């Protein structure tokens, strides 16, 4: 039972705040929890999470753990592992980036992503998940200094099996900073899996890029801006991404000394195999990974 989990929890420090909700730092005898609490415009997005979180076997290094889900005048919580650096946005303002750096956080959190989007089958498996908000702000950055996904609350699953697509009821869609051209265009096929996948995939473009952006070459390195911080203002309208990655077809600038490296040279090939305006042309999560190790 998550129930008493919820009550023994003493809230310390608000580390966020948003139209998501809050978060805030939690002690749970002597261990430090993160307990999200959920505005009431996002009370769907706590409850898709809730179902994902009880009825997917889902634990892996590089997605946020759950610990409880509760309904605690209204008041919707979710407790999760706490992580200190906090989301990979948050640990990208303050640091910058070693290349091998740059690349453990890449890797780990391609591992994350492929985890979610390959079906494991039997007993101890998993459907397929598509996340539809990923974003930097949506990952974690943990003490050994690798990521970890969160914010199932827009996900959608899919079995081999079964061709139906598991969809919730949320009027919530993904940020638009990060949608890919399909969902801008509304020319996505909604009721086909890969198609979600395959707009994970381009935002995972965008959050590499970020990285990128951050890490340290010839003692050169840039502050934080986000994807598009040149050509869209501070929370872009539909319209104006509408404008930018449709009609103008832009994609972020890959840093025009991103091809003077042996370690940081195929991170910019990658992050152009993301950005393909057909969606099928793009690489998989699982593809990613394994050219994020084969780089080591
Ligand atoms: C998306 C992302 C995260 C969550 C989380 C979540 C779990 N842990 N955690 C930690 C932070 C966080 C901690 C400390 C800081 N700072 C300290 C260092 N200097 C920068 C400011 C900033 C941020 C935020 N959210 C979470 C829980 C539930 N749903 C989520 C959905």
């Amino acid at each position: 039972m998550q129930r008493t989990v919820a009550r023994q929890v003493a809230l310390v420090e608000c580390v966020g705040k948003g139209r998501y909700g809050e978060v805030w730092r939690g002690l749970w005898h002597g261990e430090s929890v993160a307990v999200k609490i959920f505005s009431s415009r996002d009370e769907q997005s706590w409850f898709r999470e809730t179902e994902i979180y009880n009825t997917v076997l889902l634990r892996h290094d590089n997605i946020l753990g759950f610990i409880a889900s509760d309904m605690t005048s209204t008041q919707l919580w979710l407790i999760t592992h706490y992580h200190e650096h906090g989301s990979l946005y948050d640990f990208l303002q303050r640091q910058t980036l070693e290349p091998h750096l740059a690349l453990r956080l890449a890797v780990s959190a391609a591992c994350g992503l492929a985890h979610l989007h390959v079906e494991i089958f039997g007993t101890q498996g998993k459907p397929a998940i598509a996340h539809r908000d990923f974003k930097s702000r949506n990952v974690l950055v943990k003490s050994n200094l690798q990521c970890c996904i969160a914010d199932l609350g827009l996900a959608v699953m899919h079995s081999q099996g079964s061709d139906y697509l598991d969809i919730g009821n949320n009027p919530r869609v993904g940020t638009k900073r990060y949608m890919a051209p399909e969902v801008l265009d509304e020319q996505i096929r909604t009721d086909c899996f890969e198609s979600y996948k395959w707009t994970d995939i381009w935002a995972f473009g965008l959050v590499l890029w970020e990285i990128a952006r951050r890490t340290i070459v010839n003692g050169i390195v840039e502050d934080y801006r986000p994807p598009f911080y040149d050509v869209v203002p501070n929370d872009p309208s539909f319209e104006d991404m509408k404008k930018v990655v449709c009609v103008d077809q832009q994609t972020p600038t890959i840093p025009n000394r991103l091809a003077a490296d042996p370690v940081l040279s195929g991170l910019a090939q990658m992050m152009r195999e993301c950005w393909y305006p057909n969606p099928s042309a793009r690489l998989t999560a699982l593809r990613i990974k394994k050219t994020l190790q084969k780089i080591s």
